[PDB]
């Protein structure tokens, strides 16, 4: 049993084998040659196709996933017990942001030891495009400039600017599923299309991620190869302490402190009972398989009505992602702070309003997750290779990422239990 | 009965609402605190969102629309009975635009008290592009320069500028579907995908316009915060002077001279005989409810055969708007005037193409038209929030518009009884 | 019998009418009266028309056709005897392209009597675009500048200039065609759309091609109004000349001697069996229609295999086309040579990529050859226009060509026979 196990583990294998030969074959290579600017640029190349073929998908896939995202959670929310659980899933995803970001500003991990009315009119002028096909690739900006023939008279110029438009692309997918989705039976050709598209583009992400190794490892080697002080890795394993608390304070004290003031019962008596779903979540890395011990965890350790934990939680398993939101936004922010820029508040809020908004298109292939990473990257106009420095991080953060999901779907279920308890009984009379 | 009539009537009130709102707001806002330059610019922002809005929607919508309009057109048109209601249609429609166009560069309403062959070979380089994604934001435009190493010697240059391009638009989607109407059962899953895409479209179409009366009212509250002189109401009268004129030339002159030199009868017995129609057609401001009325008031009221009723009325109650094509000649233009800019001859016949081709892909939603409005407004590059002052004239003169597009295709069935009078003895003896 | 002649033959009538019309009005108007700078732009203005539809039809042409070419071929190549003629045809067809190629360089027809790496690098940074909309209108191009603050340090810095990247569309249709193919049934809406619209654009292109000869025939008057030494003719011929022999060292020297080495027997009296075959593709000029003359040539003159015979000749009538590749090859950098423009050896690999590689895309229409003649002048930037200077000679070089193709792919059905010897035996075992 050898090839049986290198055929079933090949992505976290190739991701940790690509970090350790990028990092020997760039101390190899700084003490034995040293490399001017020209070829220092020839060595970082097959990063290079990789950091563009991420870039070439982002856009029929944020098109095509949003838009059957959309619809298919349109199709599946019935009654007033479906309404409930998709505000619960935005409201804890938005808690979940908010707090990576008040975390991440507040440790500020890679830092080394004009209006805001302005911004926050273009984050509503980019919502609202003046061209669909414009804005697969420029973006809106304003600039307030001074009108001259006491008090100064000042006057609004704006530009656009090139950079990718994901928010206006996400709210006309969003707004274009609803459409298409309540249409009935004259829109269903729309779905069916759109569906075998968003088909094909996650298989063209799993070509991309098979390729992806090779592009680390020269992408890692020419990240050590200006490397001098041993001070990055300090910044690593900041960033590595600020998503570790933000998971920790967000499934301790906030996602039981939502279930005592809905339900008015004791939360870690609720949770004791999902020890097995949790382990689970540990050992298997995914969401989404761990269902069935989660399904037998809350049905009978605990007292759940199976009404609704066959809705919330098939439903949950893929559209409530917290730990994957606050991660997201934690490592933008990072991102930004690793490059000696200082973000906005326009630039804040696009990153926490595509951080939640891409749950909604998430079909169930967990190398996408990447590509996620490049979107809210991209939303802000951040530099993508930088992404290499969390990706060589991720296989270890990837374990209680899962855990916080499942843990956020489990209290989803107890939830909805208390706030639906007329709509049983009428279920059940009749 | 309370909520239902404000249920039943809701456009129409919502319009006048936000008129009078605005006005009112605009006048208590002058006279209690004097604004700057930039703080204007604030207060029309809800217009601005409105009129980036209106400009998001006019792609898909003149693709999809103009698309199935064709083939839909195509498919319903048989016999040689059938291509003389369309070749009437579309001369009437060109002649109710021409005059539109003569009277109001004639009365002018707006005006207060370089070859031209470049122009016209730019007109057919425009229907024609190079690119058809580029065609989606940018036009040509030829300058005849000078160069230099008795008589001079000219080159000519060629440059893309910003704009989208309707009149290639236009074109592609008219042949598109003219060849997939005519391709039969190898194209019918094209016919079905832009058939969905024209319904998802005119749905997106009524949330804007469900939108638009909280962004019309700050732009009307927008423009009278400039006023001063009482003067842009005299050119508001005048513009209503222009298109009542233009409707009470082309329902009395043009078209019974029509009906006189091709039936050599009467017009106005038969127009007599049309009075139900033409009296319902005012009361209900629509051409498409009065059907039945316009139905049992030619086979009737006159002596018209019912085998060529059943098709010129159904067809001609969508694509047959008389009125509705001057109104856009003579408010486009207007709208140039009224921004002292004197149009050129290119123009003139961009605005007159695209006003009665506008009309192929007419679904049967009367929001829309508003959208048309910004099209013959976006074809020649005019400033559309200007449409604004067309938006609070428009509920007077939606009644008379109504009457002269029903009145065209009433004199239709008159039309092409007296052409075809071989082919219904062909279908009675066979 | 003479309007059902006219009515045959008029693609062939209408181009040799065309050349011999507009050459005749050139020397009329050249000896009759002189004409400025400007008046010569004027008089090539149905040419530009022309240039300006073949160019608007490349982009839904290279994406349509490119899907269904791919996908189709993969749903028809089985077994191990369907790989074997894949890899066949593109390596004869390379072979042909590297030939022309080599020919054309070396005789230099149409001239009268920075490092190499970076563009090497471009063309692998241009199979990957950044993003996928403006790969339909712009390039990648980097420059190696000097960064200044004793050896020279340098730095690369990257530009996105005009022009369509045939190039990132050929390579994303191609692998989007392999993956919706092999999608099965959840992406057969995909393959549907997708034929539909490769139906409705060769029909687009043969409209345009209907309108061609009124086009050319201004083309080529302006193309002698500024001719005054008798030189252009003997570039034509010497063009001839080296189509000719390439085709000539073509048919005669490689594909003998890859049968030579692959089979073991005597190419010759191979060949001999398919005189029949090979006169009929030159007095009827298409490799499709001569098809069941090659069907019953070589099953019964030779001693085929009807097993190989049935996938080998449907197939390879339509992708294995060696001719029409070389041709293209040496054309285009005829045209690169006329305009008095050295090639680099990025332009020579993009000629060289896009020549084959859109054999792939063949549906079936003769007269896209011409707009396969574009997209190669398309995707290494250069005019067009000259095109013209093609078009008259190519009825001339049609029949050898179609020759060629009907005898690579007669090769096809002996070179496949000796590789496959095991796999007949096990279809006819059981
Ligand atoms: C905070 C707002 C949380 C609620 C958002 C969803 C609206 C509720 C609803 O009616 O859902 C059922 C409806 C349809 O249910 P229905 O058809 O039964 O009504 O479904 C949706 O609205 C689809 C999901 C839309 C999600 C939009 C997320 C925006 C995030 C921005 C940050
Ligand atoms: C280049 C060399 C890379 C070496 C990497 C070595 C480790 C990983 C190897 C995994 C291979 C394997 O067995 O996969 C099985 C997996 C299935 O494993 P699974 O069971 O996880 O699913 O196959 C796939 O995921 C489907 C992809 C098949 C193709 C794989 C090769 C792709 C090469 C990509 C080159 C660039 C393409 C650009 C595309 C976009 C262009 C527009
Ligand atoms: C003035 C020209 C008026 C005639 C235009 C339509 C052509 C007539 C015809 O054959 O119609 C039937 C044909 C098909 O009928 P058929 O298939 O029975 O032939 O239908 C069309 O041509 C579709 C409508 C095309 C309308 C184009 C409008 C252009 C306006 C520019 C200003
Ligand atoms: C303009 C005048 C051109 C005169 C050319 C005279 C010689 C050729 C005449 C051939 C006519 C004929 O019978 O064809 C039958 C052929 C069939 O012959 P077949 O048997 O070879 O197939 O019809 C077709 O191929 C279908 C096309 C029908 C339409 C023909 C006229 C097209 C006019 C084009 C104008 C520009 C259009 C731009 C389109 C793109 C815009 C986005
Ligand atoms: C904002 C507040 C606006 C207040 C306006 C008050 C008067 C009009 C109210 C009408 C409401 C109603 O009952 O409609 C019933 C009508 C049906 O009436 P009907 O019978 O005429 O059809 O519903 C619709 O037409 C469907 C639309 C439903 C959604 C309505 C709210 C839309 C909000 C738009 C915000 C911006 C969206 C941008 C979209 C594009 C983005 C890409
Ligand atoms: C030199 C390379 C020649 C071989 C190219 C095709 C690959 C062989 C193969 O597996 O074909 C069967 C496969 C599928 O067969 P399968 O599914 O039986 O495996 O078909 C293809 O690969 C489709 C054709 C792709 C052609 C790509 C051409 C690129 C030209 C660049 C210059
Ligand atoms: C840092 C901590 C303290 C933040 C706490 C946040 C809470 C105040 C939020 C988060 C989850 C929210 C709940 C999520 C879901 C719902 C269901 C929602 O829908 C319905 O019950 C009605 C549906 C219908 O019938 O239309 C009403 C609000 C409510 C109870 C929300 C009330 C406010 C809650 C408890
Ligand atoms: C300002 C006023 C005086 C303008 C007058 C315009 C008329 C001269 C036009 C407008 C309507 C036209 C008619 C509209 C429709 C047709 C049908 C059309 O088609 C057929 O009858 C033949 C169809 C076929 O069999 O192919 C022939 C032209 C005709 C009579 C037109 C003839 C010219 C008319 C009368
Ligand atoms: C200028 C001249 C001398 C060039 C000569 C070129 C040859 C060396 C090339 C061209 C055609 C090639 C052949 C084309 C097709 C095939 C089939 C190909 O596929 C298989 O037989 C295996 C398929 C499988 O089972 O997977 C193997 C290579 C081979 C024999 C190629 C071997 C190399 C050949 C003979
Ligand atoms: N393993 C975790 C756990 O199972 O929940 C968690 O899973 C992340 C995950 C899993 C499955 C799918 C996805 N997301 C997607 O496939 C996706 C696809 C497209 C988009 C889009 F928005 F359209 F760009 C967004 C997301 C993410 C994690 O790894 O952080
Ligand atoms: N009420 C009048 C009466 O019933 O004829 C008359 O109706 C105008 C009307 C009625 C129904 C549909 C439409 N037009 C559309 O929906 C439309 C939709 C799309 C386009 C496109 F060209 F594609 F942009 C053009 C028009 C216009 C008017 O209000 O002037
Ligand atoms: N007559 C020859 C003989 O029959 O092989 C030979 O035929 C060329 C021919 C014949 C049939 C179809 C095509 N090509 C196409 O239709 C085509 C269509 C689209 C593309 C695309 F790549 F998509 F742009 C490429 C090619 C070419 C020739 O004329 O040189």
């Amino acid at each position: 049993e050898w090839k049986r196990f290198l055929k079933n583990n090949w992505v976290l294998l190739s991701t940790v084998a690509a970090v350790v030969l990028g990092i020997t074959t760039g101390v190899l290579v700084r003490e034995h040659r040293n490399l001017s600017t020209l070829e220092k640029f020839y060595f970082a190349f097959p990063g290079e196709i990789l950091m563009r073929m991420l870039k070439l998908i982002i856009l029929p896939l944020i098109i095509s996933s949003m838009i059957t995202g959309v619809a298919a959670l349109d199709s599946n929310v019935s009654g007033k017990i479906g309404v409930r659980a998709v505000v619960y899933y935005f409201c804890t995803t938005l808690i979940a942001v908010i707090l990576g970001i008040v975390l991440v500003v507040s440790i500020k991990p890679g830092v080394t030891q004009v209006s805001t009315v302005d911004a926050m009119l273009d984050l509503i002028r980019n919502m609202f495009p003046e061209n669909l096909v414009q804005a697969c690739f420029q973006q809106y900006k304003t600039k307030r400039e001074e009108v001259k023939p006491k008090t100064k008279e000042y006057k609004i110029v704006g530009m656009y600017s090139d950079g990718i438009n994901v928010l206006g692309l996400i709210v006309f997918c969003l707004v274009f599923g609803l459409v298409i989705g309540k249409m009935g039976e004259k829109g269903q050709i729309l779905v069916d299309f759109f569906n075998a598209l968003s088909d094909a583009t996650m298989k063209i992400v799993q070509i991309i991620m098979c390729y992806m190794p090779l592009g680390i490892l020269f992408l890692i080697a020419g990240k050590i190869i200006e490397v001098e002080d041993w001070e990055i890795f300090r910044k690593l394993g900041l960033y590595m302490a600020t998503v570790l608390t933000g998971l920790a304070i967000h499934s301790i004290v906030i996602l039981p402190l939502i279930y005592f003031i809905v339900v008015r019962k004791n939360p870690f008596r609720f949770a004791m009972g999902m020890a097995q779903a949790l382990l689970t979540a540990l050992m298997i890395s995914s969401s989404s398989a761990t269902l069935p011990v989660t399904f037998r965890c809350a049905e009978e350790n605990n007292q759940v009505d199976k009404r609704i934990t066959r809705f919330v939680l098939p439903v949950g398993a893929t559209i409530n992602m917290d730990g994957t939101a606050l991660y997201e936004a934690v490592a933008a922010v990072f991102i930004a702070q690793l490059n000696d820029l200082d973000l906005g508040i326009g630039q804040i809020i696009t990153i926490s309003i595509t951080a939640t908004s891409a749950s909604i298109g998430a079909a169930g292939v967990p190398q996408a997750g990447l590509v996620t990473m490049v979107i809210v990257l991209s939303a802000v106009g951040l530099p993508a290779e930088d992404v290499t420095l969390i990706i060589a991080v991720d296989w270890l953060l990837d374990r209680f990422r899962t855990m916080v999901n499942v843990l956020g779907d489990a209290f989803g279920t107890g939830i909805v239990e208390k706030l639906s308890k007329k709509e049983l009984e009428q279920m059940d009379v009749s």
